[PDB]
């Protein structure tokens, strides 16, 4: 195939930028801080469950919501013995509290019957509830977005919404049920990959990784959007053999393209790179949270990785910041190892772009601890704050199903300083486990 260059009018995680990361990540500015294992507790209210991917109830701008005097955190939880047991639980604390022990458990958001009662063809085939976001509406409602995963339909993933009805008293919160529970988006083929395209490849045994998940709600000027983990479609730079010849995915220069493309073509990562077409996608919603418009991706990762997770985006001090979590084990970049775990970050003057890499390369956070390390963390999430130059980084701590006595839990939070197009971890800024805000 002949070399070409096509950006599709979107931003790209380039091979050249990613290659700079192995050397750059040695700087403590970009490193998840060391945690103290003897301070680490299981979520007392979770009662023997693994609790991993979590997200706070947020105001439209991403700041932590105050629901009737409480903070609310939604989290994936399930049986450590069953990797396919994943449901969304709702945890809550009184505003002002910081202890991990302050987090009470309201239980599952959903009843098993809810997906059937929803009168929603896709939802009644759901087998697992995967990550998303939650916004606190202007009329005081808890508005959840999450991933409908269907194990029965070859791992179909559908962006889904529901309103969570919650009674509040001086002592407790209680989930009464849900309403407006509906599928929003399952891909369109042209802009974002759908499950049929995955099945076209031969699903799981093809080596392809189909994703359409981790939706993050955000507003700008009263317009409503979800930014989410996805993969490109046929019209915005699809996976395939031809993709390795697109200079937009390499960057730097034709000299670098020539050298890097030929190396990749001769490597054992050729097929992996061909299949890699991860994207951070965007859709606009209507005021009833239905689909208004499929939009172009904010960024894509063709050749680099098929998996850029937990999309997060917010405006802070005049600039827009876009983050994603990603595993080095799924990348094709020399120098990046199977131990390496990242939060990558991008910056723009506008929500819809264009986005340029945060610390020249995209590196914001690096974690490389052994999967066996009790203080291992993943799923790092930047929580925007009402004021100041710091965001709070949350993550989950222990690997799922690894230890009988130590479950996946809220990691100790820490501070990330953000100014202009640069970030640095704040020295000795470790907070409580699952702490959402600096202010108390
Ligand atoms: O697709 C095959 C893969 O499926 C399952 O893992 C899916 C996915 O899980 C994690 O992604 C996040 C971030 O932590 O976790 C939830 C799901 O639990 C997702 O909404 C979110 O993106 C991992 O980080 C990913 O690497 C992984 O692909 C299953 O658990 C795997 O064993 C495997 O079968
Ligand atoms: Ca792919």
């Amino acid at each position: 195939q002949k070399p070409y260059k096509e950006t599709y009018g979107i931003s790209h995680i380039t091979r050249h930028d990613m290659l700079q990361i192995p050397e750059q990540q040695k700087n403590e500015k970009y490193q998840v801080p060391e945690f103290d294992s003897s301070t680490i507790k299981n979520i007392s209210s979770a009662k023997g469950l693994d609790v991993w991917d979590s997200w706070p109830l947020q105001n439209a701008d991403g700041t932590v919501a105050n629901y009737h005097g409480y903070h609310i955190v939604f989290a994936l939880a399930g049986d450590p013995k069953n990797a396919d047991d994943t449901s969304i639980y709702m945890f809550y604390q009184k505003v002002g509290e910081t202890s991990i022990d302050s987090w009470k458990n309201a239980g599952r958001v959903f009843k098993d019957s809810d997906k059937f009662d929803a009168n929603d063809s896709i939802l009644k085939d759901q087998t697992q509830e995967w990550s998303g976001s939650a916004t606190f509406t202007s009329d005081g409602k808890i508005r959840l977005f999450y991933t409908d995963f269907s194990g029965k339909h070859y791992g179909k993933q559908t962006l889904t919404t529901a309103q969570v009805n919650v009674s509040a008293s001086d002592s407790s919160l209680n989930i009464n049920g849900v309403e407006d529970y509906k599928s929003i988006f399952d891909g369109d083929g042209k802009t974002y990959q759908n499950v049929q395209q995955f099945i076209d490849e031969g699903n799981y045994s093809s080596g392809d990784n189909h994703t359409l998940r981790d939706p993050h709600y955000v507003e700008d000027k009263g317009h409503k959007y979800l930014v989410f983990e996805a993969n490109t479609g046929t019209e915005d730079g699809y996976q395939g053999e031809e993709s390795l010849f697109n200079k937009a995915y390499y960057g730097k220069s034709t000299s670098f393209f020539r050298q890097e493309s030929q190396k990749l073509l001769q490597s054992d990562k050729k097929r992996t790179a061909e299949l890699a077409n991860g994207a951070l996608g965007m859709i606009e919603l209507n005021d009833d949270y239905t689909l208004k418009k499929v939009m172009k991706p904010l960024i894509a990762s063709n050749t680099v990785t098929d998996e850029i997770a937990r999309a997060n985006v917010f405006k802070m001090n005049g600039k827009w910041y876009l983050f994603t979590d990603s595993r080095g084990s799924k990348m094709t970049i020399d120098g990046i190892t199977s131990n390496d775990i990242y939060m990558l970050g991008y910056v723009s003057n506008s929500l819809t772009g264009p986005y340029k890499p945060l610390n020249k390369t995209g590196l914001v956070l690096k974690m490389d601890l052994d999967p066996n390390d009790v203080t291992f963390t993943y799923s790092h999430f930047a929580v925007p704050q009402a004021k100041g130059n710091n965001v709070v980084i949350t993550s989950y701590m222990t690997n799922r199903g690894f230890y009988a006595d130590k479950q996946s839990t809220f990691a100790p939070s820490f501070l990330l300083n953000i100014k202009g197009k640069k970030t640095s971890v704040v020295k000795d800024s470790i907070l409580e486990q699952g702490q959402l805000t600096v202010n108390k």
